[PDB]
This record gives structure tokens, sequence and C-alpha cells, in this order.
């Protein structure tokens, strides 16, 4: 916000991406898909945090089978979240063997690398457009570096050979990435997929290299881009590499459906990602998905349990009330609310927040002023003063958040 | 890498700071720094986690007064870690009052907006330029927006005011920060502070603005930037969010000393902030303090369990190895390592690591081929797998990175 990079739009289900639509959250399960009441829940768990469209592999018979029988039970609680099939190796006959999954999937992922080789490789390939266009559905063709077609890159280091100024090795592995996708895009295209039924992606796992790669996508095509740092690993370097490689794109008004690619800890769950993806859309001020806590580092000014507990509380009271607010309170998804640390940095950040409260620092007197709007409207002090911040804010948002019109 | 913008030199106590030198983590305690013995501790604690430069406040008489048992204290130990004091509003009695302190910092922190108003504010910072000429010290002119000079903003909305398109009064705000931040560097250097004495930041809590903000730094001034989001938050949100504010900045070249501010949980450590800055340097290929690994999200082709333990011994068994290899094996830093969980991208992106295992997913013979130096290395089968391909990491390491020259 701004400038989005114009695409057409691209229906997964009822989710529009695109351009002129918000970039969309989603997540790929884990669970094995012939596992049906495994995969449900999974599919459940990760619609219910947030992500909009949900990924499966469809990787045998067996999970090809379960997806109709998915579907049915995602259908019948309500919830119509759009699910993508990813086929590797045998899509093509998948799709030419079970109709019924096809038709339950909202849309299907090919990859340029897994299809064989050869002519082989153009027929599968041209097999699943077929199956696509028959059915309505649109495809996301994405190559990952991964599964790079060894024919292409050959090509292409011997056209890079020839040059007079020749490229590193590396530079024309990215660029006969990039290829790989654009030259998949331009048949789609020509076979009859429409432009509104295809999305494109091109990952790979290092940040800089993302960076270069989607700038060339985007500039080669017209198509609304799937982006993603793949394989970005454990912890919180997965989380860090995640976000630093998709915010220059971002900004730059690059991408229209993001996925992060965690590997989980045994003991986190699956829903992380779609956490961290949520995260990365609204610090860019792309998405507002719930409210959210500015809050200093502390330092020795201030009293570090105090404070650490006092910005814990708020952060958690936040989340607490969301379900309720949603409900009452139109467009309360995008309040800021400020808990700081003392009297250096804290009325002025305050007062950048819808509310904001500044504790006493070291060397100031025990009271703590609270900001609304811009300006000062009281001041608290004693014990529960928490609390008591807690029922202003609450105050706070039943009148800004008012509906109506 | 690349390209820095180049910078002078500044040194702050044996650290190089500026666009020759690699960019330098750091980070500030939040102990009272009059309790000379917890913050001595977390001083030692910050810098074994990796703070190149450690900040802390000396806020006060009784802080001031600390300083130098602190730095006694950890000369004591071999320890020569630069100290930055962070002053407000009495920075200057500080300074005059206790030479002993300044003596013992390693650089001065002033902030444009807390120095007092009107021509108080003129004297009281040429008194702290004057100290840091006579001791030969370096400052960091370091602006927050959440203490902007008031004087400064009514100024610049006059002018904007004047203008035949007025911008908005959020974009004024951003523009008084980089004024505020210009205006005292180039008085700074009009008094005869040198070049190489001279860092500055401007910081403010949202990304898109950081980024906009040290553009126009980075264009109007020539001094090594500290380049850091201020008031970042707790959790996931405060680490995304600094990431993401980062990372456009450093892939353009800007910006020659980070830190990370987080507000930390009650039950983590000060340590996560280094921790998060690290992650960011490594991920932009900026710095390399660690061996790391790429690994997949793992999906519905793998067992989960087993992947995401497999993966997390891996992590867990480098980070024990380390100081081991750091001490023996020059460049170990450097190492990437890859753990994926099927034949899809298995083979190609551990064929993009130094050495790298692909699991057998679903479909596939119980399997495992390793990948060193882009090429097939040797299958592991049955039990143990885990503890195999461990022992072939050390192997690969020992040959790799062995020392001679
Ligand atoms: C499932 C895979 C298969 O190519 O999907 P991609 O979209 O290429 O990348 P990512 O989302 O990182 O998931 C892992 C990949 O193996
Ligand atoms: C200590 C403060 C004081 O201005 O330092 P800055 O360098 O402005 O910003 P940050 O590192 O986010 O720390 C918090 C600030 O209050
Ligand atoms: S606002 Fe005050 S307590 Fe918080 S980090 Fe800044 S100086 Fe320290
Ligand atoms: S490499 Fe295989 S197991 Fe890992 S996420 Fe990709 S398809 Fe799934
Ligand atoms: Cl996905
Ligand atoms: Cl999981
Ligand atoms: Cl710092
Ligand atoms: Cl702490
Ligand atoms: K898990
Ligand atoms: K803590």
């Amino acid at each position: 916000e701004g400038m989005r990079r114009p695409t057409p739009t691209v229906y997964v289900g009822r989710v529009p991406i695109g351009g002129a639509h918000p970039i969309a959250v989603q997540s790929m399960t884990n669970t094995p898909t012939r596992d049906v009441e495994a995969t449900t829940a999974q599919v459940l768990e990760l619609h219910r945090a947030g992500s909009e469209i949900v990924r499966l592999t469809v990787n045998d018979e067996e999970a090809a089978k379960a997806v109709p029988e998915i579907k049915r039970r995602l259908l019948a609680e309500g919830v119509e979240v759009p699910l993508v099939g990813d086929f590797h190796f045998n899509g093509h006959l998948l799709l030419r063997k079970y109709p019924k999954m096809a038709e339950a999937l909202d849309k299907f992922r090919i990859n340029p690398g897994t299809l064989g080789r050869g002519r082989h490789k153009d027929e599968h390939f041209a097999e699943m457009i077929r199956i696509a266009m028959d059915l309505g559905k649109p495809v996301r063709i994405g190559a990952n570096w991964g599964s790079l077609d060894p024919a292409l890159l050959t090509e292409l280091m011997d056209r890079n050979a020839s040059r007079p100024e020749p490229k590193s090795a590396h530079e024309v592995v990215l660029e006969a990435l990039v290829e790989s996708a654009v030259r998949a895009y331009e048949a789609a295209l020509e076979m009859g997929l429409g432009e509104d039924k295809l999305v494109l992606s091109a990952k790979v796992s290092k940040a800089r290299d993302l960076v270069w790669v989607y700038r060339e996508l985007a500039r080669r095509t017209q198509a609304p881009l799937h982006l993603g740092l793949t394989e970005a690993g454990m912890g919180v370097k997965g989380i860090v590499a995640s976000a630093a490689a998709l915010a220059p794109l971002l900004l730059e008004g690059i991408g229209d459906t993001i996925r992060v690619s965690l590997t989980p800890s045994p003991k986190e769950p699956r829903t992380k990602e779609v956490e961290v993806a949520q995260e990365i859309l609204q610090a860019l001020g792309l998405r507002a998905f719930a409210p959210e806590v500015t809050s200093c580092p502390g330092c020795g000014r201030t009293t570090s349990t105090f404070f650490q507990e006092l910005a814990e509380e708020v952060s958690r009271r936040l989340k607490e009330r969301l379900p309720e607010w949603r409900a009452r309170y139109p467009g309360v998804e995008e309040l800021k609310v400020a808990v700081m640390g003392c009297v250096v940095n804290g009325p002025g950040e305050s007062k950048h927040a819808h509310i904001g409260i500044s504790l006493p620092g070291a060397g100031e007197e025990p009271k703590a002023p609270v900001y609304a709007d811009g300006k000062l409207l009281t001041i608290l002090k004693g014990e529960g003063i928490a609390e008591e911040f807690l029922r202003l804010v609450e105050d706070y948002v039943k009148t800004r958040f008012a509906p109506k019109a």
C-alpha cells in the first residue's frame, strides 16, 4: 500500500488472488493425505489459524481417493476453504484416473521440474492443463530450484558460455529457474488456459536470490505470483529468513499470496507458519488480522519484571478479547496499542498508537500517563494499573470502532 | 555483498563500523546500571551470545558512578567489549561531573530530542560534543520518533503548509525526524568532531517508515548508520517486524551496525535479540556466525515425527560441535547443511548445500542419499541414519575447512 503490481484476478475457490485483492495467506498440511481424519482435522486447524487457502500433497492413488472425502467433510462443517492439490511425477495419471479428486480440488499445483523428461514432459504438462481447462480450475505453475529441469539448465549453461561476458554458474541456475516458469506460463496460455486461471512461483532457499528471481518473474509475466522462501528451516532462522526474503518484494508491490516454509520443531504446531505469514503482512501494513502491541525493549530505566509482565498481559488480553471484539466492533483488527517503559520514548510512541501507556521509569514519580488518539487521556497510579489500562482500552475500542453506518 | 554504501570508518573501541567493515551486531542491557554485579553479568552474557558492542543506560548519578567499575570488571575477565553510554536529558551534567565515566565509555549516545529546549538544547549538545572531542570518543546521534523535538516538527509543519502540494502530517513527522538527525550531524561536524567519530540513527516503529527514513539519511549524510526498528514488540511479531524492516535496507547496502529492539517475555533471555540480529545478517549473506540448516517444511510425502526430529537433531549437533570446530577448522561458520523430506526437492536442495541428506518419502525405497559438494556421496539405510549422517558431516568439515595455508 502501495503500489501493487497489477494482475488479473484468479479465483481459488471463493478467494480472489491478484493485484486488486488483499494478499492471501496460505499453508500446506503435513499429515498423510490418505488419512482422512488427520488431514481433515489439520486443514480445519490451519484455516481456523488464518490460512485462507490450504494445500495438500496428492502423491499417490490412496491420497487421490481421499481428497473427495476430505472436501465432503469440510463442507459438512460449513467450511469453504479452498484446497490446492500438490502434484509431482504422476499428476497426469492421478487427475486422469480420479476425476472426482480433480473436481474436488479448487486448484492444481504443477511443477515443471517434476513432469518427467523429453516429450513425455510436454505431454504430461498438456494433459494436466487440459484437465484444468475442462473443469474450469486454476493452476499454479510452481518451479523450485530443488527440482530444476536438468535439460533446461544445460541449455542455458551453453547459451551463457557463448556470451562475450558469461555469468557465474549460480546466476545461470537462477536464470534457468525463471525460464522454467516463464516457458510453462507461455505454453499454458497458448493452450487456452485463461489469464484468470494461472498463478506462478519460482522458489529458492536464500533471500537475496529470491528477490532477484521474483523481480524477473514480475517483469516477464503478467500472472499473480505465489511468493515464498522455500526450505526456510527451523526456529528463529526460519522465521527471520522468511521475513527478510519477502519484505523487499512486498514493499515493491510484488506478490499476491504467500506461504511460509518453516520446518516445525517436534513440539510446535503446524499453524506456526500461518502466524508468521500473518505477522509479515501486517508488519508491512498490507493486511490487518488482529490488534497489535508496540512496546519498547525496556532498559535500565525501567523495572524489568513489571514492564515485561505488563506488556505480556496486554498482548494476552487483546488476544482473548478479539473474538468478541470482531463481532461487535468493525475494523478493530487495526488497533495499535503501546506499552512503554519510561518517559524517554513513552509519551511520543504512545501518541502514535491508538491508545498507549507510558510507565514510570527511574527518577520519575510513580504514575503512568495514558494517551489516546494522540493526546493525554488520563494518568493512572497505584496497584492494578494493568487492569485499569485494559478497561480504558476496552472503552476506547467500544467508541472508536462502534458499528454504523 | 553488495554493494555497501561507502562510509568513513568509526572505531567503537576496537570494533570498526563503516562501509569497509562487517556489519556489527549490538544490543543493550536492561539491568539497573547502578547494579554493578547484575550489569557486568549481563554485558558478559550479551557479549558471549554475539553482541560485538553493548549499550547501557547512564541515566542518573548512581549509574554514572557504576560505569568505571563495570568496565574494570570486564577488563579483569579479559573481555574488551566496547560500551556505549545511553544519555537522555542530563547527559551533559553526568559527563561533566563524572569524567571517569566519560573515559570508561567507548562511545556516547546523544538524542537530539532529549537535550532540553531552546538555546539550552544547543549548549547541552555542544558540551557533550566538546567532551567527546577532548577524550577522542565517538558519538552516535540517535533520533527516535518517540522523542522528536516539538519545535522542529512545528517548523516543518509550517513549511509544509505553505507548499503548493502539502504532504500528510505523517510524512512531515518522518521529514522532521530525518531533519533532526541531519542538522545535529552537520552541527557536530562544524564543531570539529571528526567524520571518524560520528554515527547516526533515526528510528521509527513501522517497517515501511523506517525504510523511507534510512534511505533519506543515507542520501543526505556520509556517516555510518546504526539501523534498527525501534519498539518492535513481543514474540513472533517483534522478530518478523525487525527482519522485515531491516532487510530491504541491508539489501540496498544501507546500515553499518544493527540492534534488534525486542520486548523480552518474562521467561526468555535478553540474549534473544542478539540471536535475531545474527540471523538477519546471515539470512542476507552479510555475515557468517555459525553453521546453518536448510530443511523443507515436510508434507504428507514424508513421516513427520522422524523428519522433524532428524532436522532438530542435526541443528542441535552443529550447535554443540561449533566451539570445537571454530578452533580447529577456519571458515566453518559458512557451513550449510541440508535435511530434506523426500525425493521431490531433496537431491536438488542437498546439492546446493555443502552436505545434505534426502530422506525417503512415501513410495520410495527406505534409503537416504547423502550429497556433498554438489554430488552424490553415499546412500544410508537402516537405523541410526541420523548418527551416520552426523559422522559424515564431521568428516566433511575436517576436510573442507582444514587449516593451512
Ligand atoms: C511442497 C513443495 C514441493 O515443490 O512446494 P513448493 O511450493 O515448491 O515450495 P514450499 O512451499 O517451500 O514447499 C516445499 C516444496 O517441496
Ligand atoms: C533506548 C532507546 C532510547 O531512545 O534507544 P534507541 O536507540 O532510540 O531505540 P531502541 O534501540 O529501540 O531502544 C529504545 C529507545 O527507547
Ligand atoms: S522507552 Fe525508556 S525504558 Fe523503554 S527502552 Fe527506551 S529508554 Fe529504556
Ligand atoms: S521436499 Fe518432499 S517432504 Fe519436503 S515439503 Fe517438499 S514435497 Fe514435502
Ligand atoms: Cl501453500
Ligand atoms: Cl507438525
Ligand atoms: Cl544497542
Ligand atoms: Cl530480560
Ligand atoms: K510438530
Ligand atoms: K525475560
